[PDB]
């Protein structure tokens, strides 16, 4: 697939970033190419379309690389965008939720008001490596009485095993790495 | 403008927060209205190619929020878009810069290879305030030889004279504030 091989060839990788034992897979080449992106955009479009049809409401992007795919992925779908934020960024009352980051602790948080019960959304981030923060997302829209179709990113980290902490939601992803 | 209209009407204001007195204009609900968030780039992208012509090479995204405008914007205008993060979250050679913001100092940094000298480019934020975050990443972007051709926003608070700081560096913004 040319579109996929698109995005694939923009994705580089450094090693023992930002500490030793990391590879970070850095998606700023994709943005910067708009070929790229526009293929990213498209192949999840594609993907969700044939998945759900109709059925989704909003895509919610995360906090922060997120917010790079989520609103012009709902674009592409005619659909809203609603954000998903680190702690401490959202005016009005909001919910949070934790999940370890590195050697310690951190929180996402929502607006209460960002969704109604019963309505369907899909998460995007740009990679999903252990799926706390995924898993985070999920849990506030849960307790938002909102059902998340799917988890998506342009990358997934296997070996982390992200996928299995997901489920039952379902996820799919562009590229897959160790 | 029944365009700016949609836009204007999209974005809710949130006395005393995060501090009192304070107030929080929060873009939310034009991400999550498509039509809204669809105005938004067009007016933009408008805005950008009349002024500018073919002079533009890339638009460059602020960490956060930023980021939810940035490739949406580049796209419309048929660019790649850059990122201007908080410091210690891009891998690779960088150039950093300090900035006053609330009661501290913050930084933003830039990989060296974001862009070559001559380049041209507009910096793209949210809504600009005391001016201090864009001036950061204009400096950032001076280091690399880029030209900064001009800086926009959705919301820009008047008072807070952020037009000036940036002068020379043009700026455009779609609603103004108090
Ligand atoms: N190796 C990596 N390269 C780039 N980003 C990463 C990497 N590991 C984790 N992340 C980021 O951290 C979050 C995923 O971590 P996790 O919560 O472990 O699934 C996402 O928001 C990613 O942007
Ligand atoms: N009243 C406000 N409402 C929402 N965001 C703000 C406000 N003031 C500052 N900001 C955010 O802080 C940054 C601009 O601050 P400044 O550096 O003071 O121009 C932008 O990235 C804005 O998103
Ligand atoms: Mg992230």
């Amino acid at each position: 697939d040319s579109e996929l091989q698109l995005v694939e060839q923009r994705i580089r990788s450094f090693p023992d970033f930002p500490t030793p034992g990391v590879v970070f897979r850095d998606i700023s080449p994709v943005l910067k190419d708009p070929a790229s992106f526009r293929a990213a955009i498209g192949l999840l479009a594609r993907h969700l379309k044939a998945t759900h049809g109709g059925r989704i409401d909003y895509i919610a992007g995360l906090d922060s690389r997120g917010f790079l795919f989520g609103p012009s992925l709902a674009q592409e779908l005619g659909l809203g965008c609603v954000l998903i934020r680190k702690r401490g960024k959202l005016p009005g009352p909001t919910l949070w939720a934790s999940y370890s980051l590195e050697f310690g602790k951190a929180e996402l948080e929502i607006q209460k008001d960002a969704l109604e019960p019963g309505q369907r959304v899909v998460v995007v981030d740009d990679l999903l490596a252990t799926g706390g923060t995924m898993n985070a997302a999920c849990e506030l829209l849960g307790r938002l009485q909102a059902e998340v179709l799917e988890c998506v990113s342009l990358v997934e980290l296997t070996s982390l095993k992200g996928r299995e902490k997901l489920a039952p939601v379902p996820f799919f992803s562009l590229l897959q790495y160790e």
